[PDB]
């Protein structure tokens, strides 16, 4: 037969063998009933295959001619834990639901197990019973509410290593640790130097707290090559990046450099990293602008970047040094993967939905992130936990300052549309690119790794307007589209939506209609500054009062950068 | 409890509920054993849980307690059906290996399954009893002659079973494979994408059929690239395509070079049917419309999709340049702004009646071709331009690696593309008639090498065209495809660069996700060496001694009456250029 190991790297989607046999036990009926049923709705709804063994498909089927006398009673017994042994061997979490009120039949029911060397969980639900003298768990049911009781179940479970404690990818950060820093920039005091700007000293960042996971630096030629073709990069394993993240370099600087062993990148005349063994490839502009954006466009404000840049990359092993904060007063939404990762975890979170942002939230966006709320308490999460992260590196020009976005995100929360105590905001520190269904795949790939397990997506995601024509650059639906089939993503489930408008009759957002069209009333970012201009307000419903008063501000501010 | 699609979901890493019971039968040695091993081996090895109940697991644990009479021998079948039952319902693909001789209890174990609305599959392994005693795999047969089914007890033979595996006839791969079959056809088992040359022609005894069905049709007329196109599809280079690409498949083309339903398929370059905003609205709604091409009905689209040609879009990402003037692109911008994907089934067999038919191989006649001259490896060279001694050098080359490595009848398929060109390229005829002078002088071997024409136009489109002539030529059945530097590429028709990089080519085709039957085989460019007096691989110190002769200095020593250096060209092929050249200037 095909090894434990082998069985156990296909049953469920998370890999690794972890077959084993929860057997409960005590009197209660509605206690047992209610444990496994919610521990076998959680198991399903976190991957891990589960079958349970009860009355419903015991008494009537293996156990149909055994009664009530003592030796049917025991091989009553007998043959449930032979059959739970078979599943755990099997690779399932088998959960049993019988009083088995003997200390015999269960001691031997764990033999059956350990003798196979498959673990078993004796679960005492405590509402001639001999209770157990020292079961794994002790489930007291009629204090406990079924939720804290599973919670108990699952952690014994992380705890012998059945239920993984974390089945996000492993993030790899790619700052020096704390205890070596001093001298990891005495060392980087004695390199030679490159200047580098803002826009890169954010994707620094980016790869600094593991949002590129798993580069260890600005990506070699080979990297740059698979992520430009294929939006993924391939080598020990395909994983979504669909985005170049690269370090440019003038023809000067790259003969200045190349044959140095490694140097430090300078920020604001600070050395703020070290590259490493660096390689030297030809950027391509007009190449890469073409396949990463659909476009060669020169007046795109991200393009307009890159054609700026220099003719080389430069790829290489990335360290780097000081945690890097931007001390502008909104460094505390600022929190790294791991960070959000423990934060979830201090919130108890089951599940986290992610919903990327680059504009101020009106009553559409919530919309898809409330029906997405009620959609996963209806599939059997019990706490989830919405992660509203705007976008805070790099925006174009007539894009709403991240300051003043932060602050009327902070007002839709205390207005109640969005409830805080199950929202996290956070700051996401990359740069815009404005690539649409490119685009999309990044920022979905960065939440997948800060632990996310949903991605919202709605319509036109990371589009604009085509510069010369006015008409959108991508086509609405394709992000969703491509979003949905893209591979390298397989830690979080696409939650797509058609687009909310505000409708007239309704008097609240909602679903786009074909039929209806003439219901709907489209606010673009253009729409609110006209009407913050005049004195008006949208319709009521579009967005939280206090929210469109922190526009009005900033529409005010806007005006002033005067005749008294 | 949570239903049977939801645990199904999170059963495996294919999608859907695939619970049931495979029930083996038949005399102790007939193969249940064997089969039960290699069929739990293929589902694993193919993503799809499983558990096996057989006497290594059942009789010690839960059957321990059952003997020899017959009450306990009806109980032990009874007892492993409903396990099986119960595996099935968790969503395994439960195998049981038993003798299981009755048919009372082998109908039983059916009803519990059936009742529960779980298929079973009742597979007899069947052998005759002299057969399994001459076997004697564990020495049960001799020791029942001293003092057991098919001798003092009676084994009934299967009725109606799903399958019959005839064991003293086939051996395990075919009974692996028929129980596979089994499962695929009734969804249990997913069929996976395949390279397997799926050619969209109808079948000739169904032909005129087709032709008069398709005469009832709306129709859309289409041009000599798209005819071409058409060809690629029917011929079946483009394998799995069903026809022109739906918006889904497009899509997948264009952002990933692969698709992706049903498994990794590398395909990087758009096979598409255009329209207007006229013919769209005309066509929407149909089921099916027939193309026409110099008024023919060539092939019926069925079932189509319209979406849009977002044409700035597919040029950037498909070429890297928007460029109007790139001849390709050129084209694709007088194009209209929808696509249309749907089922193509294509009617004649297509011929162009130019002279040169007689090269024009399909995938499947390449193949039977390479059977024929017993080849146990075939190299492939793609080309658009005339075969100087430099491009005979990656191949000689290459077949003296082949048979460095121990194969002994490596034949090379020397290929060039015949579809649409650009302007300024050497017509195919006069490619054909220069590629034929040089096997005549022997510089490649007539009897070891295979000349055909591969039928898609060239986009020159560099790094993302050469994975589709590497894989067109892998559905061809080559297993080694050489590869230059600038494949596919052309210059920048703005600055005269070159487009592409020239080294990007080789190094994507060899990490191009589903390229699983060939290796790549990466060479240098090659140059006449003026030292050595003849074509060499190039080397930056010692650029001095490389004369690089162009299609442009040829035209020119063509014009005034000279020949290139010797060792360039085989004479008799030169002559060949210096009578097209003859013809160009007038
Ligand atoms: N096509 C076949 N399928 C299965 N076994 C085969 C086949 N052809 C020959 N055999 C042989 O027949 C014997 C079957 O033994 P086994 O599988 O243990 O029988 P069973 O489990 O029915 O008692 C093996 O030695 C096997 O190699
Ligand atoms: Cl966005
Ligand atoms: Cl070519």
């Amino acid at each position: 037969h095909v090894s434990r190991n082998k069985r156990g790297q296909v049953v469920g989607t998370r890999g690794g063998f972890r077959g084993c046999t929860v057997w409960l036990t005590g009197l209660s009926g509605a206690g047992k009933t209610t444990v496994s049923m919610a521990l076998e709705e959680y198991l399903v709804c976190h991957g891990i295959p589960c079958y349970t063994l009860d009355g419903d498909n015991i008494r009537q089927g293996l156990n149909k001619n055994l009664g009530f006398s003592p030796e049917d009673r025991e091989e009553n017994v007998r043959r449930i834990a032979e059959v739970a042994k078979l599943f755990a061997d099997a690779g399932l979490v088998c959960i049993t639901s019988f009083i088995s009120p003997y200390t015999q039949d269960r001691n031997n029911a764990r033999q059956i197990h350990e003798g196979a060397s498959l673990p078993f969980f004796e679960v005492f639900v405590d509402a001639e019973y001999e209770k157990p003298e020292a079961p794994e768990l002790v489930l007291k049911t009629d204090s406990c509410d079924v939720n804290d009781c599973v919670q108990q179940v699952v952690e014994l479970l992380q705890e012998r290593d059945i239920v993984p404690v974390d089945a996000s990818y492993e993030v790899k950060e790619l700052y020096v640790p704390e205890n070596k820093l001093h001298l990891a920039k005495t060392d980087a005091e004695t390199l030679p130097a490159l200047k580098i700007n803002k826009v890169d000293m954010q994707w620094v960042q980016v790869l600094a707290e593991g949002w590129a996971t798993p580069l260890n630096g600005f990506m070699r030629e080979r990297e740059y090559l698979q992520c430009l073709h294929f939006d993924c990069l391939l080598d020990g394993g395909v994983i979504n990046l669909s985005v170049p993240i690269v370090l440019t370099a003038t023809h000067e600087d790259k003969e200045r450099l190349d044959g140095c062993t490694a140097f430090a990148l300078m920020y604001e005349g600070r050395r703020v990293a070290i590259l490493r063994n660096p390689e030297f490839f030809e950027h391509r502009k007009e190449e890469r602008c073409a396949r990463q954006w659909g476009t060669t466009c020169k007046n795109h404000p991200y393009i307009k970047m890159v054609m700026e840049q220099g003719d080389w990359l430069i790829g290489g092993d990335l360290q780097v040094l000081d945690r890097v904060y931007w001390n502008d007063g909104l460094d505390q939404y600022r929190l790294t993967p791991t960070e959000l990762k423990q934060k979830f975890k201090d919130m108890n979170a089951d599940a986290v939905s992610a919903f990327q942002l680059r504009n101020p939230v009106h009553n559409g966006h919530a919309l898809l992130m409330q029906d997405t709320h009620k959609q996963l308490l209806e599939r059997g999460y019990r706490r989830p936990v919405l992660l509203l992260h705007p976008l805070g590196g790099w925006t174009k020009d007539d894009d709403v300052p991240l300051m003043w976005r932060m602050k009327q995100h902070a007002a839709v929360l205390e207005e109640g549309v969005l409830n805080p105590e199950t929202t996290v905001v956070a700051i996401f520190p990359s740069p815009m690119m404005y690539a649409g269904p490119t685009e999309v795949q990044w920022h979905c790939r960065a939440r997948m790794v800060a632990g996310a397990n949903f991605y919202i997506v709605g319509r036109d995601p990371a589009g604009m307007p085509h510069p010369e024509t006015g008409k959108d650059l991508y086509e609405p639906s394709h992000g969703a589209k491509v979003l949905t089939m893209a591979p390298g993503l397989i830690t979080l489930e696409i939650v797509p939506f058609r687009v909310a408008a505000y409708n007239k009759k309704k008097k609240r957002m909602d679903y786009y209609d074909s039929e209806h069209h003439e219901d709907f009333e489209f606010i673009s970012g253009t729409r609110m500054r006209k009407l913050a201009r005049e004195g008006q307000k949208p319709p009521e419903g579009f967005m939280a009062p206090k929210a469109w008063t922190v526009l009005t501000e900033y529409y005010k501010s806007l005006e002033k950068a005067h005749h008294h």
